[PDB]
DNA sequence: CGTTGCGGCAAAGTTATGGGTAAAGTCACACGTAGTCACCATAATGAAATAAGATCACTACTGGGCAGTACCAGACTCGAACTGATG
């Protein structure tokens, strides 16, 4: 929630798109239970650029 | 005393013993005495042998695990489509 009102204005497409995951697993990331994979972690990670 | 036998006294006579001195005997110098088996215990090896030890080979007995098979879901991810806000 933080991350996605901080540079995505509060959208899901730019940030999908920045890391190329489908916006299905952004969705299910941002809104339910599921855990992103360690490796979609921390890609996400680096594209903050923050460990 | 007058005579006769007996006994003491003190040289005198006879044996014995440890010394000295000339003189008849005595005997080694003659190449020669050391020299040679017999003897049985102890060290001392060197060989004979060990008594056990070392390893091979075989026979039988008994622990016991690996490559592979199989199901029942939970959970994340995402084609494919639905649907609402908008410039």
């Amino acid at each position: 929630n933080i991350v996605i009102d901080k540079v995505a204005e509060n959208n899901a497409a730019a940030f999908s798109r920045l890391i190329g995951v489908p916006k299905n697993s952004l969705w299910m990331w941002q809104s339910t239970k599921t855990l992103p994979e360690l490796n979609t972690l921390l890609k996400i990670c680096y594209e903050l650029e923050i460990s």
